[PDB]
């Protein structure tokens, strides 16, 4: 997952561990009208580099696996990534982000158990690679924005850096998208020009109603919006074009700091189905830790290194 010269036999330590392969309902709105309905199982990755006791920055990224008989639609949700400034930065954060995605994206050894002993899934998969990009304080880490060594990336910045990242981890993949809500066209694609294989848009379906087309993500900017449209019932009415339309007005656009959804696709990928033991724990045991994480104090060395070794 990570090469040798970060690693450095031992300096550093990672925390990985999956949730155990879930079965939940769609998150693109399936009418049960359709034939040959997939089924749909969820697995949570967290990731965290440590550095002897300290926790130097995580990373959170949700699979989907949309499971039809032939192939599987496979979606990559980056959730959160955060740093903690504790220290003064020893490695490029992207040199430790950039692989554990893509081993998160690659990875193909999930335990499934049969719909009411492990499923065999289909050999052909469509991966589709899912990234917001905002300029939050804290992700992840309480309190570790007003640590000294902790870089806070402005909007544009963050862009940047992510759309340098995800290029790395894409290459010969068959679209790389960029949406700005609310940028014009000229504005989003300076953002590209370096980028030959990128273009400005969706990788969604662009017809049609949105609830049809566009996942709902846990805690994503686009997902509140499709949220609100379930809500009220407008699920029915909200076209793709006219969700992203009205996406831009949104408070969370409109008065954020060039707020973008990146959006990467490669098709009829072959995989081979490759056990790797790594750490999986149910999803209350995820939960708890994820919630023990938002108690800590990410300022203070104590209560990080406390949390550290209580994991341990």
């Amino acid at each position: 997952m990570l090469p040798p010269d970060i690693l450095q036999n031992g300096e550093f330590e990672t925390i990985y561990f999956q949730t155990n392969p879930t079965y939940i309902k769609s998150p693109i709105h399936i009418p049960k009208s359709t034939i040959g309905k997939p089924d749909t199982v969820k697995i949570r990755h967290f990731f965290a580099l440590l550095h002897q006791d300290l926790v130097v920055l995580g990373l959170e990224v949700f699979v989907y696996l949309q499971i039809y008989s032939d192939f599987v639609e496979k979606y990559v949700y980056v959730s959160k990534c955060d740093t903690v400034g504790l220290e003064k930065s020893t490695i490029k954060i992207g040199k430790v982000i950039g692989p554990v995605l893509q081993y998160i994206i690659n990875y193909n050894g999930y335990k499934i158990k049969m719909k009411n002993e492990y499923r065999t899934l289909p050999k052909t998969q469509n991966l589709r690679l899912c990234v917001f990009t905002k300029p939050a304080k804290e992700y992840l880490f309480p309190n570790s924005a007003k640590n000294p060594y902790k870089n806070l990336l402005n909007g544009q910045s963050l862009l940047r850096w992510w759309i340098s990242i995800i290029d790395s981890i894409t290459k010969g993949w068959n679209n790389h998208k960029l949406m700005i809500p609310g940028a014009d066209k000229y504005a989003t694609r300076k953002f590209i020009e370096k980028y030959s294989d990128w273009s400005e848009g969706h990788i969604f379906k662009k017809d049609g109603l949105a609830v049809q087309a566009i996942p709902l993500f846990p805690d994503d900017p686009k997902g509140r919006f499709l949220e609100l449209v379930i809500v009220e019932c407008r699920y029915g009415k909200m076209t793709v074009s006219r969700f992203y339309q009205e996406l831009a007005y949104r408070q969370e656009f409109l008065l954020g700091d060039c707020v973008s959804l990146i959006g990467c696709c490669k098709e009829n990928l072959e995989v081979t189905y490759h056990d790797d033991l790594v750490s999986t724990v149910t999803i209350s045991e995820y939960k708890e830790f994820m919630n023990l994480l938002k108690l800590v104090d990410f300022s203070d060395r104590v209560e990080v290194s406390n949390f550290v070794s209580n994991y341990r």
